[PDB]
């Protein structure tokens, strides 16, 4: 990555793959790859990607979401004619910003320009939506089937509950209202009624000590 | 971390990491978090709370932790309105101390500046606050029911109580009182006995070498 | 690698080995080793694909590549007589870009100078057109084979089909051909009725949760 | 730790986490402790010591010593009613040394200030004394017990007396008497009559190439 | 190594020792020393053989080799009487560049000086020259004796014969001729025909992909 | 270690550790040694010492060694009485050097002044000089008991009879004689009758290559 430019380290590269062979498409995979690849550079970038063997379905499903983003920008952002003058650097375009029509250089010349073009940081967001999609049609369980079975320690069932919803890509607001609604509708009987009896306002916190007993 | 920035390395996230999965939310996670994080940003600090996977009934719990100190930052901290001039930067809000609602620029803006605005260091208090919250909830056993057993070593019993000890959140004032009262009213016969003998003012280092024999 | 030159790290190397024995030629490899000899001079990527051990088959055809890449090159770029002037260096052969009749301090003066002679780039793409040859003809299945087995989630038949054609070194407007035709045409009965209903502009992800279910 | 500030690093802290659990308190953790905290912050040190899970009853009895070795510095350096003047900083109490009453900044100050005021190696300094307390305490065996057995190699002898020897926390001039006095004394009859033969002032190397037959 | 004199990391010298003891003298450990003592001091070089256990017959050939050269060096390299002027320092004997002879700042003094006298690279020549006589005592089999059985896929017939042809030290104009008389001779009926089919100039790839059904 | 003082890193420290569990005192130990305390100062190489758990025997012979190189060190090198003038620091005694009696700023101090006075190079060769006793004491062959077996290859009766020759800390007049006398002295009968009739004056190489059949 990057502003002095830098090669992708070894161990980089050999936690991005050892982390999707271990945890597929799991939630927490993408803030890891956000992680791992901080200041990237679209080559870097493309590197990650075109390191993973296997789950060429979601990486080539990746590719079009890319391609969907790439014919987005393309749209706003119409490429005016022109020789470029020496003390400027052309315009991107949407295959320029994925890497595939632009050189290493002309991407380190974007970011690291005064008014600076982030391309890295823009492609990195190009490939976390997609990356998203594929969580969520990768998902086994549905949020609206976790209900707590009989004599599960609530504490287990919040887990399950969270863990499920964390992989819907729900905005905050439809977040929001799974938690308020099935969470204490989808618990069991006897922790159940103690809810109810919390009230409309009460913390996780509290309603986990509330059911810990039960 | 940072004054130059720098992005969060491989192997502090793959740390962090196996240090949650092997250790769950045992006392020394926090110190190992701190640790981990020292002079982070909140952009980095999200990093290492995003890549946990499972314990989303803790992770959920903590961002309401989050949220409640954010609220009360803003209420401590109204912001005035008006347009940032050139040489300033904007006053962080809850949601810009959590790294929600900034950019990394602005983090790195508010750490660096002359009178600095230690976002990480706040936001990390915050979290802190709230694994600690959370090592209470999920420690299984109570400080009042660690008794020596019958010809346990006391050695064995010490480790047991301060262990135990370690995981309530009390304040050295709540922890000196169960140090005087519960550790030699919970021991075993044969040495209570000689407990009682050395007085009420004797250290640790004396009261272990009093029954190591026995 | 490299503008200050450096010594190829102990740890890029072993990973190049061991990415190697682990994993032959599936395609992954090559974006592997362009991404492990990212501003490499010809030296060091030399010494990468000595230090293997084995597959000496095609460590030879590589070889003959790379041999018929540098004829190519000397074909275009004759050298021209004359004594080297105290501020320019020499034109550099096919053998000088291979590394073979060039010394390191040769490959370091043609890669920083002004005019930027990037002798390592243009060695490794000649490694990369031959590692390219030796997946296509080390790659067990062709795509024309590849065929949804009755009651095969389509999940699994799509990753099979694009990891199969992964490896075929075919160029996007014949990778696009195979797409639109193979797929669709190769799936399993009961899918196969569903994807004709989808139409002929339909992504992956519609064809994937179309098929989900079934 | 540190004239430029560090954090402590992933593999420090994860190699003394690992070194405990390991080894528990052998002498030689000792040294590899005051190895891996070499310039290193109150904050630092302190970080060693959270970070160790279990064996509470050495870690509580730690805190007893550095509270004692507490107390003795305010005795010997009363603090001075004022205002700290601009190009000054205050004199650090035994808490400050400690790092529980001092910022990060306050202990860089000091350790960095033209009159350094080293509390990071006095700090460590009163944890190096409680760790000696430690190993002497959790010693099984007493170096008086050590006696060669039958047929028992003087070297296997002489590695248990030295490792004996080597918990007890002595003085040279204690370590020197039991040597000169208990190592042949305890030595095996065949063995013992031929130190006896070496005379009072043989060296080690003499006196185990003399039994080495035997 | 070194232009700034640095020591031998820790992970390379543990990673040359594994090396040998993994792979003992296969061809690939010549590159990988090679690699691994890029820009060495002789007494870097040293450090690497030294660090060797077992192997002794070849280290002690090693050596002879390497006197040989010494020998060698001091015959075409005279020494002339004098004392060395501050601006100067001396001419290097044999011992000097194998380092026996030599202080580590005489050999950063040559190394580094302007007329570079580059004894790191001038003693691993030696060192590499002496390893490619042990590789080619220490093979097991001949080049003559590679045979492809009856039934035996080319590819791995291919692999045996350039794995055996590396470890003889033929020159290039002696490999050449291996390859164009052996390799199609020494294949098995089937296969053969096909090849003398192929004609006197077709490349290995066209040779496995020839006998690739057969 | 250093010239700007550095301190011994988390993986130096562990290197030296696992080294001396894994091979004890094997002669490659002391290389190994060397390497990882290249450039240490006294406080280094007395760290690597004391973090060394059992083979306390050879420690504790270790310091007899260094004190008597120090008493040998104050003989040569007598104190003079005086104030240590502001530009210059005092002499070093054999305590100053191994360590024990200076302060690591004293260290640093005379390995980084203009006359360079290497306490740390001193005092290593004193280590040295132990380690070596070490070996001997603790090599279990003697040089003169390896003789050939009867149908032994005579590669596998050279590497026993320099593995056992280098644990002798032979001179290299005295490991010179070795080789020309015991060597082919105590080949077996059908391979030494070939070596008596290649002269007075074969390689190695050459004694290997013509017993390689029988
Ligand atoms: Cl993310
Ligand atoms: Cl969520
Ligand atoms: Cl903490
Ligand atoms: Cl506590
Ligand atoms: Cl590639
Ligand atoms: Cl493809
Ligand atoms: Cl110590
Ligand atoms: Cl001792
Ligand atoms: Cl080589
Ligand atoms: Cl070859
Ligand atoms: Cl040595
Ligand atoms: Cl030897």
């Amino acid at each position: 990555p990057i502003m002095v430019h830098q090669a992708i380290s070894p161990r980089t590269l050999n936690a991005w793959v050892k982390v999707v062979e271990e945890k597929a498409f799991s939630p927490e995979v993408i803030p890891m790859f956000s992680a791992l690849s901080e200041g990237a550079t679209p080559q870097d970038l493309n590197t990650m990607l075109n390191t993973v063997g296997g789950h060429q379905a979601a990486m080539q499903m990746l590719k079009e979401t890319i391609n969907e983003e790439a014919a987005e920008w393309d749209r706003l952002h119409p490429v005016h004619a022109g020789p470029i003058a020496p003390g400027q650097m052309r315009e991107p375009r949407g295959s320029d910003i994925a890497g595939t029509t632009s050189t290493l250089q002309e991407q380190i010349g974007w970011m690291t320009h005064n008014p600076p073009i982030p391309v890295g940081e823009i492609y990195k967001r190009w490939i976390i939506l997609g990356l998203n999609k594929i969580v969520r049609m990768y998902s086994p369980t549905s949020i609206l089937d976790i209900r707590q079975g009989p004599k599960e320690p609530f504490r287990d069932y919040v887990d399950r509950f969270y863990k499920t919803l964390r992989a819907e890509q729900a905005s905050q607001e439809v977040k929001n209202w799974m938690t308020e609604t099935l969470l204490v509708q989808n618990a069991n009987p006897d922790c159940k009624t103690i809810l109810k009896a919390l009230g409309s306002g009460a913390t996780l916190e509290e309603m986990m000590t509330a059911c810990q007993g039960v």
